[PDB]
């Protein structure tokens, strides 16, 4: 079973593509080494196709079936509801890819008769037809990165028509939003805010007599997902207490879309056929998480890991267990990897045991420690700032659908780099354009949110605590990583950011209201004589319930 079969037709762009970093009057204030930043384009799609195309083989043992039985038992306690057409329409991002049937996302959100009538016809077809493959479009993603030691090819996105996507929501939004946590419990990563993820990892690490942990990187996970895997996923969904109509729709979507289907480029030409995970469907996140959890849990048993605790976020996996010594741990990991491989999940980078929690990277992030105003140790989530800064550079010269700088500030507010650079840089820009009150779209765990920059102090306090505005004395390793990134990209030093931050702060304070609050809390680090920094009122008015519940990457979800 080949993950993909190709016809030879190219994966084409739907518009002009820029690979080199766009430069404007503000670029140099952020970084000088422009040539280090690039965006992937359809021109490298061929390289990616070669990487993701291969045969899959699976050998399923009793551990695999035992874990699946446990998962099904838990799934049977779930009761999910079908979404109405309007509810599903409201979850559609305003700028989602238009339908080829005469209507767009805007029409969907407005509940226009034409869009609504077509959605109903698609739904009706799903109930009556459970065998005809559904068409999908394949595109090369345009993403920004920084040249790495060891340029990456564009990732591929595969998605069905807008009408089908709305139907996916009606049949599965509730399921993908609630089933994972019930089945995986504390191992389900998307139920945690950054701070809660740290808490879980730290408490788990402390729960072992001699902790040992490792991250497991499956090589091209989506391509390793087999027909068996996708049918097993469906069998789990079907354990739920569902309306018969939902069961039919889920069965149909699985047979006609999730298992595989024809691939069409932006020009309308047949590019080939997919027999693996589609990266752009509602169940991509839930499905990968379930499958990764199933295989990893079985592998932990096959390798005889002692008290293994897992944390899974889609294809991202981390395991923390009881150490049996350096030599034995190395042996256990090899067996774990052999098991994963038998399950069709071979590693890209071979896993290695770590005995220092800070050195374990999962979800492209790691736990580190700093100190608050009181001098107390505070654990927080951070990550290598390279990609975040590369994308900020792009966003500095071009307006984009997703403002990664905002999402990164939200998720990494306590970090040295987000505070010193991202906050300072963008608030200066917002001030100059008098766009402080303009809400911006960003993404959290794949879902899109419209957020007002002025609400950041409230958001940060609620999610990270007041200490996020006073962290200092960062770790040697974190300091070295940030310093390295600044040199690599050619970013101005601390003295320059502090100077700018003092100016931005002074300007915000003069604005009063929420702006003044942003200046007081976000930039207290820049002043020589720090201020009070006490709780904030309004903060408790924003509804943050739903932000960290489930993953929706590739799911075309809008939460507002
Ligand atoms: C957000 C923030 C908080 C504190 C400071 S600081 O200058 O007081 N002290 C500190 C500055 C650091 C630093 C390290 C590497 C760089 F490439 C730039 C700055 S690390 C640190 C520390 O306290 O451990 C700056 C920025």
């Amino acid at each position: 079973s080949m993950s993909y079969t190709w016809t030879g037709a190219l994966i084409t762009p739907c518009a002009a593509e820029e690979s080199k970093l766009p430069i404007n009057a503000l670029s140099n204030s952020l970084l000088r080494h422009h040539n280090m930043v690039y965006a992937t384009t359809s021109r490298s799609a061929g390289l990616r196709q070669k990487k993701v195309t291969f045969d899959r083989l699976q050998v399923l043992d009793d551990h695999y079936r035992d874990v699946l039985k446990e998962m099904k038992a838990k799934a049977s306690t779930v009761k999910a509801k079908l979404l109405s057409v309007e509810e599903a329409c409201k979850l559609t991002p305003p700028h989602s890819a238009k339908s080829k049937f005469g209507y767009g996302a805007k029409d969907v959100r407005n509940l226009s008769s034409k869009a609504v009538n077509h959605i109903h016809s698609v739904w009706k077809d799903l109930l009556e037809d459970t065998v005809t493959p559904i068409d999908t479009t394949i595109m090369a993603k345009n993403e920004v990165f920084c040249v790495q030691p060891e340029r990456k090819p564009a990732r591929l996105i595969v998605f069905p028509d807008l009408g089908v996507r709305v139907c996916e929501k009606m049949a599965l939004y509730d399921v993908v939003s609630t089933l994972p946590q019930v089945v995986m419990g504390s191992s389900y990563g998307f139920q945690y805010s950054p701070g809660q993820r740290v808490e879980f990892l730290v408490n788990t690490w402390k729960s072992k007599k001699n902790p040992m942990g490792f991250s497991y990187d499956t090589r091209c996970f989506d391509s390793t997902v087999t027909e068996n895997d996708i049918r097993v996923e469906e069998s789990i969904y079907q354990c739920c207490d569902l309306a018969p109509e939902a069961r039919q729709a889920i069965k149909s979507l699985t047979e006609r879309l999730y298992i595989g289907g024809p691939l069409t480029n932006s020009k309308g030409q047949n590019c080939g056929y997919r027999r693996c995970r589609a990266s752009g469907v509602l169940t991509t996140s839930c499905g990968n998480t379930l499958t990764c959890y199933l295989k990893a849990s079985a592998a932990c048993r096959a390798a005889k890991l002692q008290d293994c605790t897992m944390l899974v976020n889609g294809d991202d996996l981390v395991v923390i267990c009881e150490s049996a010594g350096t030599q034995e741990d190395a042996a256990s990991l090899r067996v774990f990897t052999e098991a994963m491989t038998r399950y069709s999940a071979p590693p890209g980078d071979p896993p290695q045991p770590e005995y220092d929690l800070e050195l374990i990277t999962s979800c492209s992030s790691n736990v580190s420690v700093a100190h608050d105003a009181s001098g107390k140790r505070v654990y927080y989530l951070t990550r290598d700032p390279t990609t975040p800064l590369a994308r900020a550079a792009w966003e500095t010269a071009r307006h984009t659908p997703v403002n990664s700088w905002l999402g990164n500030i939200i998720m990494y507010a306590p970090t040295l780099w987000a505070r010193m650079i991202l906050m300072t840089h963008f608030f200066s820009i917002l001030l100059a354009q008098e766009q402080l009150e303009k809400a911006l779209d960003c993404q959290i765990y794949g879902a899109c949110y419209s957020i007002e920059p002025l609400d950041l102090p409230q958001i940060i306090e609620r999610l990270h605590g007041l200490s996020a505005f006073s962290l200092h004395s960062y770790s040697p390793g974190e300091i070295n990583r940030v310093a390295s990134c600044l040199r690599k990209l050619g970013v101005p030093p601390l003295r320059v950011w502090r100077h700018r931050a003092r100016s931005v702060r002074a300007r915000l304070l003069s604005q009063g209201g929420r702006a003044a609050t942003c200046g007081k809390y976000l930039f207290n680090w820049a002043v020589k004589t720090k201020l009070k920094l006490t709780p904030i009122p309004a903060a408790s008015q924003l509804d943050l319930s739903g932000w960290f519940v489930a993953g929706y990457s590739g799911g075309d979800i809008y939460h507002s």
